[PDB]
Order: C-alpha cells, then structure tokens, then sequence
C-alpha cells in the first residue's frame, strides 16, 4: 500500500519522480537522490528475498537476482541506502586512480516516452583513494548491521582520461581498492573516453585479462579480505553491444583461455539514432531501446562461450518479464539503471515481486532452473 506507510512504494516519491522527470535536469535529479541516500532518508525493503529466486557466480551468493549496475554510485557515497531498496548488489564506479570532473555538463538527457537515457559523462570520479575511504567506510557499517550482511560490492576500474596504458591505471586501483572488492568489473566498453573500446581487441583484451588477474592475486602476497565473500575478489570483464560477429567470437576465445569469472553483458549502445530529443546529441544510450540488442548480444556470447562463462545481464531491463528473457538467455543475474531512474524508489521491490510470479506462471521450481533455458 503506497499510501498508510512509508516504505519504497510510499505515493510521494512517484509523485516527486513524475514532477523531476518532466521539469529538472537530470543529473540534478541523480543529485538528489544521491543526497537523500547520503543522508538515510530512503524507504526500506524488509522483506525476506524469496529463496527460489536467489542465485550465484562461482562462490557469490546474490540473495536476489537484482542489482545496480556501475556509473549509478560513481564515487560509493550511498553504497547503503541503495542497497536496502531491495538489492542484492551495487557496482561502483567506475574509478579510476586520480579523480576527474569528466565531461562539461549537460551531459546527460532522458527520454521519457521510450524510456531512454543519453549520456556522454566521461568518468567524473571523486578517484581511487576517496572512493576506497568510501567503501571501507561502508564495509565498517556492514558488519553490524543486520540488513546489509550478505550484499555484495563490486568494483568498475578504468583509466584517466589523459593515461596512455590503461593497465597501469587498472593497476593502481587493483593495489588500493582490491581487498574491499567483491568483484572487479574491468570497463574496456564506456563510449565516452576515445579509444577505451579498441581494447576489447583480443590480444589487447587478453593481455588486460591477466595483469588485472595477476595483480588481484599479488594481493595476498604482499584479515586480508575485508568484503563479503572473504576471498579475492572474481574478475568480469563489461563489453560493448557494438561489435561485429567475428569481434564478439575473438573476444569469447579470449575470456576462455583465460578464466574469467564473467561478463557484463553490455554497456551503452552508440547506434540507436531514431530517437528525436536526442538527435544532436553525444553519448551512448541506456533504457529501454537497449533491450533487444543487449539480449541477442547475450545469447550470442553464451553460446559462443559454450555456456562456461557467468553473464549478468544490463541493458533495458524494467519488468520481470524482461528480467526473465534476460535470464532464460544466458544471465544468471540482473543490473538495473534506467528502471530506477523511470519507476523510481519502488523498481526493485516491484520487479522482484513480478519475476516471483513469473517463475511460478512458467512452472520453473527456481530461478536457476531458468538459466539459459532458451537454448534448451
Ligand atoms: C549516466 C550513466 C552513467 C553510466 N556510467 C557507467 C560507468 O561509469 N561504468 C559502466 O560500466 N557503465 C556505466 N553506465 C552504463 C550502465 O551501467 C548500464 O550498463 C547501461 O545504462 C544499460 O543499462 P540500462 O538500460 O538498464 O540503463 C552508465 C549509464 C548511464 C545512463
Ligand atoms: C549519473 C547520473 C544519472 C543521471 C540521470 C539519468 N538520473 C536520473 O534522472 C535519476 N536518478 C535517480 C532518479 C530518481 C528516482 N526516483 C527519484 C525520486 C526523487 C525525489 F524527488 F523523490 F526525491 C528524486 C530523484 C529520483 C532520477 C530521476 N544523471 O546523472
Ligand atoms: O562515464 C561515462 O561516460 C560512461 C561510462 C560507461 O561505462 N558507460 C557509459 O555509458 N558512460
């Protein structure tokens, strides 16, 4: 009931929402909520997860399958407040090793009618030594608290705008922020720093692979675990929808040979042009357009990687029918960006409440029974 309590359906912020969405700015908006969070001041999720919902990556247990994906809480200032929403996991960042101011602003621009969203950031980031205060700040905060005991923190890492070599930079953030890692997400897919993307090339992407492997594993060499899983943190990788086929085979070949934990399965998308509010504008688009492109990019790249490599899922997931196709894909878990931004406060417990009937609808015992079935 939205109406006799205050929790993350409570009317007044989809009032608020309806209002924002139609008269201010949106990173004014993304502001906003960030310092309501900040402050605590956001509705709860009390609720027990439905246990045939949850699922895992290797030995990351998810109690649900929704999380927030990266560029959301850039520099890991709401880390909680987010995460009691309903999530079962955020992903910071992207950091990286010197703060940034990124691109000048507007820069963001939102679509309302297809649900969609433009941006052209460029990594503005508080960098890697705040953000890594900010984290241990929460990590402190998550051994006390009872709500907070099994969600799980990743990492995105890239580069300064101005690095040549963008292993040194995803180095230098591995050293600082590792530890408070659950999972690192190595970002070679942003549009919106030139050149990033040609490091999804293979033998580029290959030799990214296993410096920032070697490096998560020099960690112990040089208590240890200050995270939630109490292991080094897993290595993903978050690739672009704007690849061709013999691209996204090379790449499959590569995250094969050398064991990566998963993949984001993908970032913004530069080839969506037949939005009108959007017409001159630079960046990649989220939202909802997204969504068929980054699931056939899913289906494909499970089965180029016969079925051996993890997939969470971003792009253009709003309901849990759209989370379901994404998981009958090949996903084992969900991201959620624009889906907060459009439905606002409300977006996990109502997703999660949507998929729940789904499986039961479909007839799957639980979530894990639906993972790439598809391809059955
Ligand atoms: C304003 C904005 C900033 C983003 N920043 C990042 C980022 O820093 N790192 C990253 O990997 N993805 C970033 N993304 C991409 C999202 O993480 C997500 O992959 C994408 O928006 C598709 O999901 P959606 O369709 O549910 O919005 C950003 C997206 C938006 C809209
Ligand atoms: C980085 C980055 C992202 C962006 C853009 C894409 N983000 C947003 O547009 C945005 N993000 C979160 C909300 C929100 C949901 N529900 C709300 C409720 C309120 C209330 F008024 F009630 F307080 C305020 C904001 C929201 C909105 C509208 N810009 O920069
Ligand atoms: O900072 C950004 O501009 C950004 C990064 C990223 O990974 N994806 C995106 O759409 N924007």
């Amino acid at each position: 009931d939205p109406f006799e309590s205050y929790n993350p359906e409570f009317f007044l912020y989809d009032i608020f929402l309806k209002f924002c969405l139609k008269y201010i700015d949106g990173e004014i908006c993304h502001d906003l909520f960030l310092l309501l969070g900040k402050y605590n001041i956001l509705p709860y999720d009390t609720s027990n997860d439905s246990i045939y919902a949850c699922t895992n990556i290797k030995h990351l247990d998810f109690i649900n399958p929704f999380g927030v994906a990266a560029g959301f809480d850039k520099n890991g200032v709401c880390i909680d407040s987010i995460l009691k929403l309903g999530f079962s996991f955020i992903e910071i960042g992207t950091i990286t090793p010197r703060g940034q101011t990124g691109n000048a602003k507007p820069r963001i621009f939102r679509d309302v009618e297809s649900r969609s969203i433009i941006n052209s950031c460029g990594f503005n980031n508080m960098g890697c030594d705040k953000v890594t205060e900010n984290l241990i700040l929460f990590r402190k905060r998550q051994e006390e608290d009872k709500l907070l005991s099994k969600h799980i923190v990743g990492v995105s890492i890239g580069k300064n705008k101005d690095t040549v070599n963008i292993v040194d930079d995803l180095k230098y953030c591995i050293n600082k922020i590792g530890r408070y890692a659950d999972y690192i997400a190595i970002n070679v897919s942003s549009p919106n720093t030139p050149g990033l993307r040609d490091n999804q090339e293979a033998g580029k992407l290959k030799n990214i692979i296993l410096s920032v492997k070697e490096e998560i594993d020099n960690l112990e060499k040089n208590f240890l675990w200050f995270n939630t899983t109490k292991k080094k943190p897993l290595v993903f990788v978050k690739l672009a929808p704007d690849l061709n086929q013999e691209q996204k085979k090379e790449i499959a070949d590569v995250l094969l040979e050398t064991n990566i934990d998963g993949m984001i399965i993908s970032n913004t998308t530069t080839q969506i042009n037949d939005i009108k509010s959007f017409e001159n504008k630079k960046g990649g688009v989220s939202g909802a357009k997204l969504k068929d492109i980054s699931t056939k990019f899913i289906c494909e790249m499970y089965n180029y990687t016969n079925k051996q490599i993890p997939i969470i899922a971003s792009g253009g997931i709003f309901s849990g029918l759209d989370a379901l196709e994404k998981i009958e894909a090949g996903a084992s878990v969900c991201q959620l960006y624009s889906c907060l931004v459009f439905n606002g406060m409300k977006s996990a417990v109502q997703i999660k409440r949507e998929l729940n009937h789904l499986l039961y609808q479909r007839g799957y015992y639980n979530l894990k029974e639906a993972i790439g079935r598809k391809h059955s």
